């Protein structure tokens, strides 16, 4: 029914990507992200804190899946989305990722979680098809 | 405030280790599984659905790690815990694996969802050494 530290302790540590937000301050900032995250965006901690995920997205990344996110997040529900994220050099990376609403025992969003996979160019393609022909 | 079938979608196929498990059905069984779920633990997918994580655990596994997994699942917490796992041909590998309690708009947990990451034995020894210093 709560949060057991465990997780919020081996989450800043695990050597994949995820990051957890934090729906009740603005924006939905980053409250703790992994090293494993830190490792496959490239910039530092103090560059990730109070800040939402966007400055992952450029200008090649698919404004139809963000708008598909944000949907999701404003409703609320679990999904997942394969588009093109940017690191702090600016190189270019297929990122599909995952997103979970963790809700509490009376049903209210706390926490927002995110995993990051970062998949191949196949993949990509595969996934960008499959998405693109879901139009309407 | 459900659940997107995206998420669903690339669960089974991403190629890390996530599962989801059903607690509306008796033992709390695997519904989903992911691909690199069977190729960390070398099960075929017949030998996952329907049944409980537990084959995952053997001899030298630590009972009390098991015994606070437990608990947290009784009472539905979000939790991560490091033990050591066994394959299908009986190999061995430390699992650092994370407890997500996803809930619905009422509060009732639906499904739980779980995401495994293998540790080198120097992250086990560190994070067994916590975990046992964790003593009451
Ligand atoms: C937990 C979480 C993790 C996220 N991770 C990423 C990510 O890795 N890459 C990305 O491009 N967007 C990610 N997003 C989505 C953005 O943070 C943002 O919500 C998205 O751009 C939609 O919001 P907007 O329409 O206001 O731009 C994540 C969102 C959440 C809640
Ligand atoms: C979603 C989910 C994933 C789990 N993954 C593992 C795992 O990878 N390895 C493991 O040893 N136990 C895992 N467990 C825990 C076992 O399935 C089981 O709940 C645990 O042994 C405690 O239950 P018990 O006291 O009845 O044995 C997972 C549990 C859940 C709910
Ligand atoms: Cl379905
Ligand atoms: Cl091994
Ligand atoms: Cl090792």
């Amino acid at each position: 029914s709560h949060m057991d530290f465990s997780f919020i302790k081996a989450l800043q540590t695990a050597q994949q990507n995820f990051v957890m937000t934090d729906p009740s301050l603005p924006d939905n900032p980053i409250v703790y992200a992994s090293q494993g995250f830190l490792n496959l965006t490239g910039y530092s901690l103090d560059q990730i804190l109070g800040r939402n995920c966007r400055f992952l997205q450029g200008p090649e990344t698919d404004p139809k899946a963000v708008e598909r996110i944000r949907k999701a997040i404003e409703q609320g529900n679990d999904m997942s989305v394969c588009l093109l994220n940017y690191r702090v050099d600016g190189t270019t990376f297929w990122n599909q990722f995952f997103i979970a609403a963790l809700r509490d025992a009376g049903g209210n969003v706390t926490n927002f979680v995110g995993v990051q996979c970062k998949v191949s160019d196949q993949y990509a393609a595969t996934v960008t098809k499959q998405q693109e022909e879901e139009e309407e």
